[PDB]
């Protein structure tokens, strides 16, 4: 028995068995996978269907009047509508872009453009964000003028209810608040709907690059204005992310890039727009990427959706718990249910890369070092830090296909790590 | 004998073997695949190593943090190489984009920031130019203030070198020219080193989109500040093009996007930028795409890329001459050697998607009816023609696994047209 409370044994070994690259030997131990948090691993089913639209059902989209830009287009506007059923989006609120980051950018520009985010404004993020939901608001505050503000974390980097009710007194109407849905580095999942009403007159942005892949996430009950994810932390292909948008606020946005499709008319002097969602889709998208991102979210939704998250939340329970009996750890982020996927921590004293290194060659373990796109948060955790802190830590993330028996080779891994720093 | 200098019918037939598009039946009729200018179809060696990428040797990239990352890593910056040696630039010279289109729009956003194209300057681009190299400078023209120029074109759309040299008269010292390799309606490859000559104080950059595909481009030789293409166009992935720029302009320039990776620093406050080239890489890039287009550049330097230029030529010319023999089709464009890859062309009488239908649906003919995202230049095309011309046209336009057999069909479909449709 696979010790889980959530599939069968032979639905999870039939799950595993989508994954080829369970199969690969890391000096004579398989593969346990542990960096899902930067990326995960493709399922065969999904890879072969995007194979065969790209062999046999593939040509440039829209305006199609041949055999195979029609299958090309109908396809294409079929995944959008997967997506936005999978999120309880309407279809033309779904803007596929390259990734979470390109649509963090977008809404920058897009919102300064259009005369919403102004000079002296202010934009609120949070402490723990990802450098994609902090140097674009960062640096192009240096071009067009807005504010930057931050939501305070707390010295194991948890962002408390009390602090977000906090800065709003200090902080009491921005014009823009974006906030990730879940850190990459803390794993807590955020208090959205309290967010939402603390500042209810914001232009709300969540970035959804962690949450999204293993917890359900309906945009209406949120009542977010945007969310943003990837694709490639999905399962799906990379080069692929999503924009969704209330198609009230992205009817007065000005585009954030230009060229074909997204025009109306242009002539040599001016230009006018497409109707949405096109209006934000300039020149030839990741059309195959949209198609496969579309049939990840069959796969998915064929598992059940609702049984990954369990799977995932009993996996990320499981490694928290295991983790907080070693003694010769220190975790980082809330001790609570609000921690999911991922557990950031360090080796006393041992070097974030030496565990990350040991893991790999000696356990065939795939773990993370380093800052993890979250210089700003290193900072915020060294001043909690009871060890000698690194300006760094080690990431242990958890997915679909992993299992228990996979934390506990990471565990007998780590212990190795002690006993051979002495 | 299937018509060719170029190719034996051996090699011929296993390239022909490479696309199993090629097998399908339209209503009984072979796939003739003539809309290689919107797309062109893929390669099955090609997309099984991009399978084999995906489920064996994935992960995320840029830290050697273990076996599969390094392994991506690895396989990611060799395809930049690929990329690199193929147009003759260095490695640090080649970013990934999504395609020509951000290219383009990273530029125009890019040149402003840095303070290169100001509110007093002049950036001179073509009438012929698509929607791609047209929209972002007309559009961005009203926030940031800069002026646009065009070098005109004759009323059957060609640019000459006596109007490049009389714009010069008028407008002697634009800051930026941006001008297309190829126009994707006249077929026109423009004098690339006459522009760089007459302008020779210009940031000169290329929309390659068009000619990259069947032309060698040796960026050094014509001395191009930049150069722009899309992967999905020379038998590569989606969401994938490529952005070169000569090391020195690329240094100065401020990144269009912002995020991971291409940060070296970040605090709250501040951020500081990586070296080249992820400088102008943000966030997770679409790492398969990269590795795709890299394989795709293997394998038209196995076939022999000098061996399908030559090819391309040789199909262009007897497309030209058989369209040129039809009285009942008025044609586009320079009627000369600089005319490749694609002829545009109305049949008196019938409506361009009437002309597409027709040629799908009872030969198994694939064209592309409307303004091909050229809408000004079909204005200019209109004052040229003779007949009642409906702001759009039919194109086909041919690539590497087309033959002489391919554009007789063609040509008997749009007889079939004149003789009884009418
Ligand atoms: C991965 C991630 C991002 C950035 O995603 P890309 O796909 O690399 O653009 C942003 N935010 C969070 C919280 C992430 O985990
Ligand atoms: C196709 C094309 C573009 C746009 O390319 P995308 O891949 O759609 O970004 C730009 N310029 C020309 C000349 C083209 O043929």
């Amino acid at each position: 028995h696979m010790r889980s409370t959530v599939f069968s044994d032979e639905e999870f070994s039939n799950i595993l068995n989508d994954f080829p690259a369970l199969k690969r030997n890391i000096n004579g131990k398989r593969l346990v996978y542990l960096d899902n948090a930067a990326s995960t691993l493709k399922c065969k089913s999904v890879i072969e269907k995007m194979t065969d639209f790209y062999l046999y059902h593939y040509s440039n989209i829209h305006r199609a009047v041949h055999t195979l830009a029609s299958e090309a287009t109908v396809a294409y506007e079929q995944a959008r509508e997967k997506v936005a059923n999978f999120l309880n989006a309407s279809s033309e609120e779904i803007i596929f872009t390259s990734g979470t980051t390109m649509g963090i950018n977008f809404l920058v520009n897009s919102l300064a453009k259009s005369g919403i985010l102004k000079t002296e404004d202010t934009v609120l993020i949070s402490q723990v964000e990802h450098h994609a939901n902090l140097v674009p608001w960062v640096r192009l505050s240096k071009f067009y003028g807005f504010k930057v503000a931050y939501i305070t974390a707390d010295e194991k980097g948890v962002i408390t209810n009390e602090s977000i009710l906090k800065t709003k007194e200090s902080i009491p109407n921005p014009k823009v608040v974006s906030i990730t849905g879940q850190s990459n580095v803390t794993g807590q999942e955020m208090p959205i709907e309290l967010i939402r009403e603390t500042f209810k007159n914001a232009t709300l942005i969540v970035d959804g690059a962690q949450l999204v892949p293993h917890k359900k996430v309906d945009v209406k009950k949120l009542d977010v204005d945007f969310l943003v994810f990837s694709g490639h932390k999905i399962l799906g292909p990379t080069g692929i992310g999503v924009l969704y948008g209330k198609k009230a606020l992205l009817e007065q946005l000005e585009p954030f890039l230009y060229g074909g499709e997204m025009i109306d008319k242009v002539t040599f002097e001016d230009v006018t727009f497409n109707v949405l969602p096109y209006r934000f889709e300039a020149g030839t998208q990741h059309i195959t990427g949209a198609v496969g991102l579309g049939y990840t979210i069959d796969y998915l939704e064929s598992i059940g959706f609702e049984k990954v998250e369990k799977h995932v939340e009993e996996l990320s329970n499981y490694l928290l718990e295991k983790m907080m009996e070693l003694d010769f750890v220190e975790v980082y982020g809330p001790i609570d249910s609000s921690h999911k996927s991922l557990v950031s921590f360090n080796v006393k004293g041992v070097h974030p890369h030496d565990v990350s290194h040991i893991l790999d060659e000696n356990f065939g373990v795939a773990t993370r070092s380093g800052h993890h796109c979250a210089q700003p948060l290193m900072g915020v955790l060294a001043k909690g830090s009871k060890i000698d802190f690194p300006n760094s830590t080690v990431r242990a993330s958890v997915y679909l296909y992993n299992t228990k028996e996979d934390i506990d080779v990471l565990i007998e891994g780590l212990k190795y790590i002690r006993r051979w720093f002495e």
